[PDB]
């Protein structure tokens, strides 16, 4: 079995790439895909609650990610990995460190302790970055559609290279300013190399 | 101003304790009686899933009483504190400690640190604990089965672990007393503690 995250910010191709990495994995693959809440009713519950929060406490909002996280885990992740499945999940603990910790500015250390409760152990084996520079992303935020927006998305890659420079050896870095095409590519074969090793 | 808490079983007469020194404090004080949620919109709407169904995960019930906690501090407790009032609340923190992190067995140090993210340095200025043995406790709450009676015993078990790790904001009332006393030592206790 294997557990693997995708993470990036906005504007760096990443639900296209897993939907294109997935499609391919299942041909010699036992995976599924998901994402939180990834209809478990608690986390869908979880989920309204965060899309109807009206200037929520960072602090709240960090909490209820992590209720909908643990939720996730236990009766979907969890499950398929003790039937020896290669699990492909679209953002877990690493966003909830880059966005509530770094962005948000609430704090990496606080939110990892937070995360941790959480996962009880359960890291990923792998996590994919999909590493898009800050114009590049900027601009896939233009051209498929404020100040404080762009200084947002910054500050979530600013968050990212401080959570990938403390825990190297779990990521894999993908360069996600070139075509789509190119970053499915390296994206696979990392996979690939990480699941017959 | 001053957040007080109130910790203690099923049975320890907390209800009845809070009401009669909410009455006696009024007359001196601009005091309020709050537990969570608390009415706190986000809250309430939390109260809901713990309550509408699910077979659900300990760990996830920690993490939405400890949300729903915040919520009720940022959104009710703060705003009266900063009006210069005596909030009493009816539990807080350590009812996480010695319900999810003790008799449920999550682990008291885990479930600490869960909410010391939610509470973010705002300790109870003053908690009285009203302590009761395990057997007025269950006298009271009849006025059930194995299996509650000794989840009652290790909630009990729970505070004790907690209350051991002493000093400065726990006070322990004697709740094994009639009411009428337990109310007079916790008024007592309190007076001391606002003077
Ligand atoms: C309970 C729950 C879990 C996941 C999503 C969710 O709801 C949404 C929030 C947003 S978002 O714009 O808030 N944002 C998009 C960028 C990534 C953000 N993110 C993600 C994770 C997993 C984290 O841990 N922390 C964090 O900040 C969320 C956008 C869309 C949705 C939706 O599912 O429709 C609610
Ligand atoms: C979101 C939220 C907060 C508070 C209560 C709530 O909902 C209830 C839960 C129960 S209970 O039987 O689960 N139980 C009763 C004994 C004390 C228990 N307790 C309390 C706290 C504050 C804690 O931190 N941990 C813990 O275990 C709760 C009983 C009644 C209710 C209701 O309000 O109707 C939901």
């Amino acid at each position: 079995s294997a557990f693997i995250t995708f993470e990036g910010p906005e504007g760096s191709g990443k639900t296209t790439v897993i939907n294109e990495v997935y499609h391919r994995l299942v041909k010699d693959y036992d995976v599924i895909m998901t994402r939180e809440p990834g209809g478990v009713p608690t986390g869908e519950e979880i989920r309204k609650i965060v899309l109807e929060g009206n200037d929520m406490d960072i602090r709240t909002e960090a909490m209820l990610f992590a209720a909908s996280r643990r939720e996730h885990l236990v009766l979907k992740v969890i499950p398929a990995l003790k039937e020896g499945k290669v699990v492909l999940c679209d953002r877990y603990i690493d966003s909830s460190l880059a966005y509530q910790g770094y962005a948000r500015g609430i704090g990496v250390e606080e939110v990892r302790a937070l995360n941790e409760f959480a996962i009880n152990g359960l890291y990923p084996d792998l996590t994919i970055y999909l590493n898009v520079s800050a114009e590049v992303g900027r601009e896939r935020i233009i051209k498929n559609s404020d100040q404080e927006d762009l200084k947002f998305h910054e500050k979530v890659i600013e968050g990212y290279q401080e959570i990938i420079h403390n825990e190297s050896q779990r990521f894999k870095s993908v360069n996600a300013d070139q075509p789509l095409e190119n970053v499915v590519e390296d994206t696979y074969q990392t996979i690939i190399k990480y699941l017959e090793k």
